[PDB]
């Protein structure tokens, strides 16, 4: 399925992810290195903060108890929108989404 992810100088990156892998996992093993995943996933740096896009804000499933108390430590601006790219998992019905990753994540 199909994820867009656009940096902070608004360059474009669009990639096609396999249902159950998250956006963390397919933007770090395709050289998106403005996410980093330094916990490797399991929601406890917040170096893989991204902006979920408006249109899918209310598609993607809430966010977990673990992501909100994580999601604190992100050094970027902390958004409505932001979220926790490894929380994030692929699914048909995700087909077409669009995340912005911050100026920094450190
Ligand atoms: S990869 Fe560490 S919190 Fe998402």
């Amino acid at each position: 399925s199909k994820v867009v992810y656009v940096s902070h100088d608004g360059t474009r990156r669009e990639l096609d992810v396999a249902d159950g892998v998250s956006l963390m996992q397919a933007a770090v093993s395709n050289g998106i290195y403005d996410i980093v995943g330094d916990c490797g996933g399991s929601a406890s740096c917040a170096t893989c903060h991204v902006y979920v896009n408006e249109a899918f804000t209310d598609k993607v499933p809430a966010a977990n108890e673990r992501e909100i108390g994580m999601l604190e430590s992100v050094t970027a601006e902390l958004k409505p929108n932001s979220r926790l790219s490894c929380q994030i998992i692929m699914t048909p019905e995700l087909d077409g989404i669009v995340v912005d990753v911050p100026d920094r994540q450190w």
